[PDB]
C-alpha cells in the first residue's frame, strides 16, 4: 500500500477508447455521437466516463515544437472536443508515446514532454494513454523504463492541470514494480484481441511468462489474465494492472467467453474501458458492459485485486489445444468475499471448492472458515436480450433499468443492501460442506459470498 | 571468507519480529509485553536477543525532515522502549524501506538515509530491517540495488552506533554476490507462509528458480529452501542468507512440518527469528525454539551452511502434487558433521545414506571415509509437551530445564561435552555400512556425526 | 509505422555479397567481372543492385587515421571500384565492424566513427554492412547497442552523402526495437548456412529463443526463420528484419529447400542478397533467384511481412530429427494476399487451409470471409532448366526471358494485371471449402490469392 | 580473429597452480620443491612453465598501501622466488581478485589496481590470475564487468613488464564475447571438481547453461565441457577459453575419465595447468600429463578451438543419472583434423562416424569428403605405467622418454613427422566408409586424421 502519486485512480477508471473499432479513423463528430450514445445508453453514469481518443490525431508540430491537431479531423481544436465532452459530464482523454513517434508513426512526445503536457492541459484534457512505440532504445532495464515514464508524470504535474496517467508500455521491465510513485495504471501486456485461448506468433510470451522481452500483440484473454495473476499484489488504491481494454463487443467471442472476460477485468481491478462501437453494440454485449452487480467488484472501495487460487490444465482442450480451470477469490471492502470459477476447458464441466480454499490464507477454526457464508450470483438479474435490444434501439430509455451510480456510489449502494449490485442469493456454504455448479466451456460461476 | 564489514552477525541473529502474529497493531506495550514473555520463557538467554519492531510504527515526518514515531502507540519515543529493551538485556531492532515508503505505506528512507539512520541511532537501535517496497526503479541490476542499500549501511556507519544491518530485498538482483560487504544478512527470497510445499501464484518463482524476477509472497518452505540451497557458498561469517521468519508456531504445520522447517533453517545458518505470538504460543511449538542441539548447530563458530548432497522427486506427493526427498551435510567447527535427511513426501518412508555421501568432498581412502562415526540424533531429550505445557501456564519455571546460552556459551558447552547440546547417542556408522532410518511424511532425521 | 529515418530502404535491399564464396579472397577484378555477370545475368535488372564487398579489403589506417584500401587488392582505390559500379547503374556496398577489429581481424571503426564514415563517402560508397564484432564490452542491454550503432548512423549522416545502413549485430539487445529511428535493416540473428534444419553447436539458441544471448552462426534456415517470425510486427518501410544472405546456390540444398529458403525470406520481408558464387551459379539455382513473381512479394510498396498463422511438429523427422509444418499469410498493397504452406517434414505431405485460417484477423461475416478467392501458384512459370542452363552459358540472353524491373517497377507491373508477377491461376477459394495441396518434404506451397 | 592484445598467449598456457592440493598452505620452498619436481619429470620441458602462486600468500598492506607478502610463507619476499623460477626458465604467476578481498578473505586488488600491478611487476611477475570473489555490486551487465577487468588489464600494461593476464571470473556477463581486447584466457565456469558427470547443487547451471547467472562451483568435467561448446568460436590466438585446471591427478578419477578429461580440454585449446600434487602423482596420471600427442593439438599454431558435431542422451547412465555421447572435430595448422569420440555413458559402446560428419562444413564432392585419410590413434606410445612408476620414484630419468619441446618446439616437430607427436596410425577412412571403434565408459578415442 502506498498513498495514490496524484490523489487519483482511487478505484480503476472505467470509459471507452475509440482505436479496436475505427483506428486511425477519427474526428470531432465521431467522439462526440460515441459520447452521446454512451451516455443516452445510461452507461456514463454507470462509470464509464472517460472519452479516450487513441492514435492519429495529430498533423505535426507547429514552428514553436507544438502538437497540432489535424485542422481536418478537429476543425475547432481539441480543447472544444473537451468542453462538449465536460459538458456533459465527461472526461476528456488523449494519447501520445513515450518514443519519436506514435505506433501509427504520428509525432511522439519523447524528449518534447515539458511542450506535449503542457499541449494536453491547454486543450483540458483529463486523462492520458502513453504508449510505448519508437523508443530510441530507451528500455531494457527498470530504471530506464522508469525514468522515461517519470518524463511525462513530471511534465504533466507541472502544468498543475490533474491527469490521469495511464501507462501503456506492455510491462515492459516489470512495471508493476514501478509504476505507482509516477503512474495511475499502467499496461502489463502486449494487446488484447477478441480470442479467449489462441496463441498467436505475435504474442511470443505465454500466460507463464510474466517477465516478457517481446509483449507483442494478438494475445488472447486467457494469455493476459496468466500473465496478470502474480501481478495482483502489486496493484491497489492509485495504480493499478491495466489487462487492455474490453474485447465485449468486439469481434465473435461467446456470450460465456464475454462474462468470463468482463468478471475477470473486474475482479483483478483492471481498468475497464469499453472496446466496442457503441453505436454498432449488440444486445447481450451491452447487458454485459452493464452489469452494476460485477462494476460494483471492479469499484470496491480500497479495492484489492482478487488471488488465483488453484490452476489445473484439462483434457478437454479446444481447436488450440488449450484448456485449464481456474479459481480465483479476494476481499472486499465490506467483508465479502468474491469467488470466480473458471472453465477456460472446451467442455461444460462440474466445478468445486470449499470456505478453506475460497479464503486461503485464513487458519483451520478461524471466524471465517468455521461461519456459513451466504453465496450470490453476481450475474443473476442480468438485462435480458429484449430490454437490451429495446433500449439500443432507442425503443426504450436506460433510465431506471441500468444502475445509476452518480446517483448513487457503488459503496453507498453497497451499505443499503442495493438488490442490483448483490445479485440474487442462490444458496449458502457451510464449514465441511462444497459448493459445487456446472460452468459452461470458456465460461464462469462468478460469486459474492457475504456473511449469513 | 571475508571478514565481517561491521564486526557483527559473527553467527546468525536470533530474536522475534511482531509481523506474523499482529501486523500494523503494534504498540511500546507489545513490544514490552512480548519481551518480558520471551525473557520469562528462558528463550533470550537462549541467544533469542533482537526484539524487532516491524512495518507502521511512525506517524510521518516533522518540519526538520525526520521520522515521528506515532504518538498513540509509542507515547515516550523509541528511545525509551530501547532503554527497558537493553534494561532486560535484550536489543532493539527497528524497520524502514529503500523505498518511497515502508510495504504498509508508511515513510521511506529512500534519499532520506543520513536522516533516517540518524533517527534509529538517536533512539539507540541496535539492528535495523531494510525493506525493498516503492523502490521508484532502482532496481533490475547488481549495481543499481547494491548502491541504495550501500547508501543505508554507510549512512549507519556514519552514526558511529553500532547497528546489525538486515536486508530485505528478497535476493532481488542476486544479492547472495553482494550483501556481505555492506550488510549482515539478506533475506534471499519473497516471504515465507505457513505452507510446507504449497504453490502460490503470488509467489511464481519455482523452488530452481534462485534467479527470480518477482520474489512475490507467500512462498512455501521448501520453496524457499530450494532457493536457498545454491546460495550457501555465499553466505558464513559476517553475512547470511536469510530465509524469512520462522514458522513455527504459526497457523496449522504439524510436528514434524515445524521440526523439518527449524531445522533446515538452522542447518543453512539463517537467522532464527520467532514469528510465532509468544503470549499465544503452543507447546509442541515452544519446545521446538527451545531445542538447545539445534540451535549449537545454527550457532556455530565460524559457521558454514550446509550442503544439498541430492534430491529426488518421489511418487508419494501431497494434496498439491507436490513430493521430494533430500540429504544435506555440513562441517561443524568441532570436526563432527551435521547431516539431514528430509523426507517432503506424502509418507513415512526409509532413508539411507553413506559416509561416502556424508563426507561429500572426501577422497575414497582418506581419514572421514575409513573412520567410524557416532550417530547423535538432534531431536532427543527435547522438552515434553507436558514439561512445555507447564512452562507456558507458568506454573514451571524455565530455568534449569532450557540451556542458558549467555551463563556458558554454545562454543563452551560443545567443548564440554555438554549431553544438552549434542541430543542422543543412538549408534555408529562405519566405512561400507548403510545409515537407515524412518522419516516421517514432511519430517525430517537430523543426525550430528562425531569420531568415535 | 513510422517514416524511413533516412529516406532509404522503403523496401527490402537486393544486392549481392562476395563472403559465401570468397571470404577474404576479394579483389577489385573480382567486384567487377561479378558486377558484369549479374548485369548480363538480367539480375541487375531485376533489382539486384548493391554489389556489397564484405569484409578483408583493408591493409590499415594511415597517419591521420584513416582506413587504407589494401593496395594489392584494390590498386586504384575504392573510390574508383565505385565509379565502374555506377557507370553500370550499380550501388556500391562496404564493410566494416562497430568494434575494434572487424569479424577477420581487420580495422575496426569503434571510436572511429567519424573518419570512417568520411572514407566511405569520400569513396562512393552507397550501402554500409556494419558487423559486431569485437565491441569492446559495449553490449548487453538495449541502451548501449543502441548508442553504438548510433554512432556510426550519426557519423554517416554527418558526411551528407545517402549510405544505405544496413545493421549486423545478429539480433542482440533486441534490435528489431530499436533498429528502425537509426538504419535501414538488422540482422536479427547469428550467420545462416546451407542447412535447412540441423541443429548446431554453433548456433545455440533454437528457433523459439528469438532473445538469444549467444547468436552465434551456422544456424540453419528454419532455426533463423523461427527466430524470425514473431519479429515481422516490428519491421515495415524504411526499417527490414535481415535473415542473412540468401544461400541458395550455395552448398547442397535440394531445390525444394533452396525455393521454401527464397519464398520465406521474401515473404518476411528480408533483404535478398544473392550469396552464390553467380560466375558459379547452377541451373536450378538462377531461376530461383530470378523468379519475379516471388520478388514482387518481397517488393511489394508500403511492405508489410508475413504472419505466421500456426506451426506444428510432425512425426516424419529428417536425420537430424527436426520436422515441423507452418503456416504464413500476409497482406499485399493491391488487396491481395500471401499464402505459404510450409513442409519442414521428411517426406511429401498434404497440407490444407482455409479462408478462415488466411485471413486470420478477419471477423466471422467479414467481406473477405464471404468472397471467393482466385489462387495464384507464384512458381508456376518459372525459368527451366534448359532456358536457365542456356543463359548461364553465354548461348541465350536474359533479355526478354527475365522480367526487368528497371523498366517497368514491380508496382507498375502488378497494376497492369502482367502474367510475369502473378504467377499462374490454379483455382478457386469460396466460404466453407478448403484449399487442400500436396508440399514435398523441406518444401513449400506459395500462393497470392486475388479478389475474384 | 584479432591479433594478441598484447602479444602473449600465441597458444594456451601450461603450467602449475597449488590450490587444488595445497590450498593456503603455501610457502617459498613448495612453490621451488613442486618447480624442481616438474622441471626433473620432464614436464617443464614440454611446456609447462607457468609456475601459478594461487590465493593466501599476502598478510596485508603497508603504511603506502602497497601488497605484503606473508614474510613467514615468504621470508625472502615473492621478486626472490621469481629469481629461482627464472634460473630454471620457469615463469611466475600470482594472484589476486577484481574485488575487496579474494575468495580466501586476503587483500583484493579493486581499485588498487595500479599498485597492486605494480607490486606485481616490482616482484618480477610473469603472469597473473585474477579472480572474482568479492567484487562489490561491480557485476551484472558485459560493461561493468569488462571495465573492471580492464582496469587490472591497463594497470599492468602501464608497469611496462609483459604479464600475461588470466581472468577467472567464471564466464559471468559473457566474458567469452569481451576478454580477447584484454585479457589472454578468461574461465568460462565456476570450478571443476573431480567428478566426470555428478550434478551439484554449488554448481545450479547445468551444461546448457553457458550463460550462467550463478556459477557456483564443484561443476562435473562434463557440465564444464558442455559450457564452453559453443564458446570455441571466440577464442583463439591470443584469447583462450579457460576451463580450468585439470584434475588428471587429482581425487578418484579412472584412468578413461583421465584421459577423456585431458583430451577434451587439449581440443578445445583450454590452457593445461596440472592441478595435481607433482610430488604426490601416480603413474598413470602423469603418463596422461606428458602425452606430446595430446599436447601438440592444443598448442597447434594458429590454434583453433573443435567443435561439438553432434551429442546424444544415451540409455546407459550412472549413478547420478547421466550418460551422454558426443563427437567432437577440428582442423589442425598443417591441414589434419582432429576428431573426438567421446563416451559419456556408462558402458562401452561401440562408436562411429563417417568423412561427412568429421569434416562438418565440407561440400559433396569436396577434396577432403572425396579423399583417403589416415587415422592415427593419439594415445598410442603412451608411456607406460612401469616406465612413469620407475620415473616418478626416480630410478629412471625422462630425458629421452618425453618429447622436449624446448628442444625442438611442437610446430617444428610436427614438420619433421615426428613419431611422438602424431601416434599410430592404425588404419584409413575412404569415402562412403565408416569408422567405427569400441570405447570404454566415461572414455574416449581421440584421433588426427593425415590424409594419404
Ligand atoms: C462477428 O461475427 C458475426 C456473425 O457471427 C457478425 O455479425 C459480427 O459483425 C457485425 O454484424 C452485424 C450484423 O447484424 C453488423 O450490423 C455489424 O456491422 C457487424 N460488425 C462489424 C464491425 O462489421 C461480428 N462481430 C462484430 C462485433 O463485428
Ligand atoms: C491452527 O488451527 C488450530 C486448530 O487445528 C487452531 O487452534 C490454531 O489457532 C489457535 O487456537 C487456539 C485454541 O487453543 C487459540 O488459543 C489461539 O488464539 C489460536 N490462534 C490464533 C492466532 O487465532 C491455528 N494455529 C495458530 C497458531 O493460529
Ligand atoms: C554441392 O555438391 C554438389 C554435388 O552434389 C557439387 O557438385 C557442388 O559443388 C560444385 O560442383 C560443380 C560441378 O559441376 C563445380 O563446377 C563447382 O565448382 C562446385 N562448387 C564449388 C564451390 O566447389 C556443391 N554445391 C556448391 C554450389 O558448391
Ligand atoms: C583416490 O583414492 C585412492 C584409493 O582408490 C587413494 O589412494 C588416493 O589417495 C592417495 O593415496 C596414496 C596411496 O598410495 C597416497 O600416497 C596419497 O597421499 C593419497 N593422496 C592424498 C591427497 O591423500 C585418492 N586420490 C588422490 C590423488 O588423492
Ligand atoms: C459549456 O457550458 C458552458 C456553460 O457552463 C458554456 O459557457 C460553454 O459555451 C459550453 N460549451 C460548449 C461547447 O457547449
Ligand atoms: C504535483 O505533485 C504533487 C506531489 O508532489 C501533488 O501534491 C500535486 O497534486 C501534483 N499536481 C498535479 C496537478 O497532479
Ligand atoms: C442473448 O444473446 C446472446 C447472443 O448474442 C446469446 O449467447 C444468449 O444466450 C442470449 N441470452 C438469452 C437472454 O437467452
Ligand atoms: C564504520 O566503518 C568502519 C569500516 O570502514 C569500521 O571500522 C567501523 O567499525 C564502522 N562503524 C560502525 C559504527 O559500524
Ligand atoms: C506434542 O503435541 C503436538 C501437537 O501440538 C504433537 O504433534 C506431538 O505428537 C506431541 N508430542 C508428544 C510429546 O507426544
Ligand atoms: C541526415 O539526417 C536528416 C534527418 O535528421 C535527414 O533529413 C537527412 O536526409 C540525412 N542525410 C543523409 C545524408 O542521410
Ligand atoms: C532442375 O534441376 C534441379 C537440380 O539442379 C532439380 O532439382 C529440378 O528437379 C530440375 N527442374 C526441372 C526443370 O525438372
Ligand atoms: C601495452 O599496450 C600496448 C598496446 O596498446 C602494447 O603495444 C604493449 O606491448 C603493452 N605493454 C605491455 C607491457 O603489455
Ligand atoms: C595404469 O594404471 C592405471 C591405474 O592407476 C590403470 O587404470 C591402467 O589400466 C594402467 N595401464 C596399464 C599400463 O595397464
Ligand atoms: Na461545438
Ligand atoms: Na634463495
Amino acid at each position: 500500500v502506498s498513498p495514490s502519486y496524484n490523489g487519483l485512480g482511487l478505484t480503476p477508471q472505467m470509459g471507452w477508447d475509440n482505436w479496436n473499432t475505427f483506428a486511425c479513423d477519427v474526428s470531432e463528430q465521431l467522439l462526440l455521437d460515441t459520447a452521446d450514445r454512451i451516455s443516452d445508453l445510461g452507461l456514463k453514469d454507470m462509470g464509464y466516463k472517460y472519452i479516450i481518443l487513441d492514435d492519429c490525431w495529430s498533423s505535426g508540430r507547429d514552428s514553436d515544437g507544438f502538437l497540432v491537431a489535424d485542422e481536418q479531423k478537429f476543425p475547432n481544436g481539441m480543447g472544444h472536443v473537451a468542453d462538449h465532452l465536460h459538458n456533459n459530464s465527461f472526461l476528456f482523454g488523449m494519447y501520445s508515446s513515450a518514443g519519436e513517434y506514435t505506433c501509427a508513426g504520428y509525432p511522439g512526445s519523447l524528449g518534447r514532454e515539458e511542450e506535449d503536457a503542457q499541449f494536453f492541459a491547454n486543450n483540458r484534457v483529463d486523462y492520458l494513454k502513453y504508449d510505448n512505440c519508437y523508443n530510441k532504445g530507451q528500455f531494457g532495464t527498470p530504471e530506464i523504463s522508469y525514468h522515461r515514464y517519470k518524463a511525462m508524470s513530471d511534465a504533466l504535474n507541472k502544468t498543475g492541470r490533474p491527469v490521469f496517467y495511464s501507462l501503456c508500455n506492455w510491462g515492459q521491465d516489470l512495471t508493476f514494480y514501478w509504476g505507482s510513485g509516477i503512474a495511475n495504471s499502467w499496461r502489463m501486456s502486449g494487446d488484447v484481441t477478441a480470442e479467449f485461448t489462441r496463441p498467436d506468433s505475435r504474442c511470443p510470451c505465454d500466460g507463464d511468462e510474466y517477465d516478457c522481452k517481446y509483449a507483442g500483440f494478438h494475445c488472447s484473454i486467457m494469455n493476459i489474465l496468466n500473465k496478470a495473476a502474480p501481478m495482483g499484489q502489486n496493484a491497489g488504491v492509485g495504480g493499478w494492472n491495466d489487462l487492455d481494454n474490453l474485447e465485449v463487443g468486439v469481434g465473435n467471442l461467446t456470450d460465456d467467453e464475454e462474462k468470463a472476460h468482463f468478471s475477470m477485468w473486474a475482479m483483478v481491478k483492471s481498468p475497464l474501458i469499453i472496446g466496442a462501437n457503441v453505436n454498432n453494440l449488440k444486445a447481450s454485449s451491452y447487458s454485459i458492459y452493464s452489469q452494476a452487480s460485477v462494476i460494483a467488484i471492479n469499484q470496491d472501495s480500497n479495492g484489492i485485486p482478487a488471488t488465483r487460487v488453484w490452476r489445473y490444465y484439462v483434457s478437454d482442450t479446444d481447436e488450440y489445444g488449450q484448456g485449464e480451470i481456474q479459481m480465483w477469490s479476494g476481499p472486499l471492502d465490506n467483508g465479502d468475499q468474491v469467488v470466480a470459477l473458471l472453465n477456460g476447458g472446451s467442455v461444460s464441466r462440474p466445478m468445486n471448492t470449499t470456505l478453506e480454499e475460497i479464503f486461503f490464507d485464513s487458519n483451520l477454526g478461524s471466524k471465517k472458515l468455521t461461519s456459513t457464508w451466504d453465496i450470490y450470483d453476481l450475474w443473476a438479474n442480468r438485462v435480458d436480450n429484449s430490454t437490451a435490444s429495446a433500449i439500443l434501439g432507442r425503443n426504450k430509455t436506460a433510465t431506471g433499468i441500468l444502475y445509476n451510480a452518480t446517483e448513487q456510489s457503488y459503496k453507498d449502494g453497497l451499505s443499503k443492501n442495493d438488490t442490483r449490485l448483490f445479485g440474487q442469493k442462490i444458496g449458502s456454504l457451510s464449514p465441511n460442506a462444497i459448493l459445487n455448479t456446472t460452468v459452461p466451456a470458456h465460461g464462469i460461476a462468478f460469486y459474492r459470498l457475504r456473511p449469513s
